[PDB]
């Protein structure tokens, strides 16, 4: 096999989604083999694994445009241990629902909120799948505040393309 090895998937850039901010970018990581910038998705690859393997885990969790960024290796994989909750109007937070989740006999190791809206929904992840179905079949339909939170995992793996 010879294909995953040079392709790194970024998110989608405003109107100043070019090649020039990519290179500019991704330029001190290594000799960039091609680069792509589509309304919607951008994609980066370069001539040496490592420059990209390493580009990955760098400019994933960066900052551009008054937005977090985010790549990751243009590829799909399968199964997950990350679910979704409902009906949540709270202000927890990450650090709420880890704490609960952890008081809970539930370890995660990836937790996520929506404040910015009063959609009242959140996602957290587990380590291992014991937890999460654990967790989840523990957490769905739970009285809290006055509502009615429930958990339902949710996989979103890319197109095959």
């Amino acid at each position: 096999g010879e294909l995953s090895n040079t392709r790194l998937f970024v998110r989608p850039f405003p109107l100043d989604v070019q090649e020039s901010e990519l290179n500019e970018i991704f330029g001190p990581f290594g000799p960039m083999k091609e680069v792509k910038i589509l309304n919607g998705f951008a994609f980066v690859e370069f001539e040496e694994a490592e420059s990209a393997a390493k580009a990955i885990e760098e400019v994933h969790g960066k900052s551009f445009a008054n937005q977090p960024l985010e790549v990751v290796y243009s590829k799909l994989p399968a199964k997950r241990y990350r679910i979704t909750m409902k009906n949540l109007p709270e202000g927890c937070s990450w650090q709420d629902l880890k704490d609960l989740a952890r008081e809970n006999s539930l370890e995660t190791t990836f937790s996520s909120v929506n404040t910015r809206d009063f959609d009242g929904t959140g996602a957290l992840e587990f380590p291992s799948e014991e937890i999460l179905v654990e967790a989840l079949e523990r957490l769905n339909n739970i009285e809290f505040r006055g509502s009615v939170i429930t958990v339902e995992r949710d996989d979103n793996p890319p197109p095959i393309r």
